[PDB]
């Protein structure tokens, strides 16, 4: 028990309650982008001329559970084995052994400036509510205030709202009958100002390379080892 305890919880069960729900049927939703089983889409969404943009993405990966999904999203130690927009991370502060605070500052994209994020990563097992219902796994990456917030005067401070949500269905079990499947959220504030025209560029082109290239790193990884459920 860290003193984020409760705002951690909050966060997770307001993503089970409305990040998990099907938006198919829903058209307020824009889908922007369809690569098989990896649909992305998003909110046009401005405040005081920023662009805000939610961006929520779904996802079948053959191969891999829940449980490694999130351990590999969460696990600050292969992160720069996928991540490509990231210059430099640190760890601020250790809360518990499923809780973080890290500071990480991107790549700058032209001609915006460089932006920074102090956010807690949290990674969390939700049991199945019933025997009907799957287990999930999230990893919640919300923004939070430090004092250990380094200054950096290249950077705008963003603010995020992160899940990754994973759910896995099986058919020993060999990794050939499991299928995980994911729901990606990310409410980003960029903070300051930055052109729409780029934001969304890079929300476009860096959220299924991402996806893309997190997802394989995960069955690349996990290939011909036990499997972790
Ligand atoms: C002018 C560019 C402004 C960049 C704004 C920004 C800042 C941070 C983030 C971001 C994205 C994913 C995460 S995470 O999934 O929690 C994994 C840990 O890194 C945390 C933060 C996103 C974005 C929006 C632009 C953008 C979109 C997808 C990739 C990169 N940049």
């Amino acid at each position: 028990t860290h003193r984020f305890v409760q705002k951690v919880e909050e966060m997770v069960q307001n993503h089970m309650t409305y990040s998990l729900q099907d938006v198919g049927g829903d058209a307020n939703w824009q889908l922007v982008v369809e690569e098989g089983e990896m649909k992305v889409y998003r909110r046009e969404v401005e405040e005081n001329g920023i662009v805000l943009d939610p961006l929520k993405a779904t996802h079948a990966v053959k191969g891999v559970t829940g449980h490694e999904v999130c351990n590999y999203f969460w696990n600050v130690d292969v992160r720069n084995d996928w991540e490509t927009t990231i210059e430099n991370f640190h760890v601020v502060e250790t809360l518990a052994d499923n809780a973080i605070i890290i500071y990480q500052t991107h790549k700058r994209v032209w001609p915006a400036s460089q932006r920074d994020v102090l956010y807690l990563s949290v990674i969390r097992k939700i049991p199945a509510l019933t025997e009907n219902d799957p287990e999930t796994w999230i990893v919640c990456n919300f923004s939070v205030d430090h004092d250990s917030a380094p200054l950096n005067n290249r950077c705008v401070r963003a603010k995020i709202n992160v899940a990754m949500i994973c759910q896995t269905l099986v058919s020993e079990i060999s990794r050939d009958n499991i299928l995980c499947k994911i729901t990606y959220v990310a409410n980003v504030n960029p903070g300051g100002w930055a052109p729409a025209s780029v934001l969304r560029a890079v929300a476009k082109r860096e959220y299924p390379k991402f996806l893309k290239r997190f997802t394989s790193y995960v069955q690349e990884k996990t290939a011909g080892k036990p499997i972790l459920f």
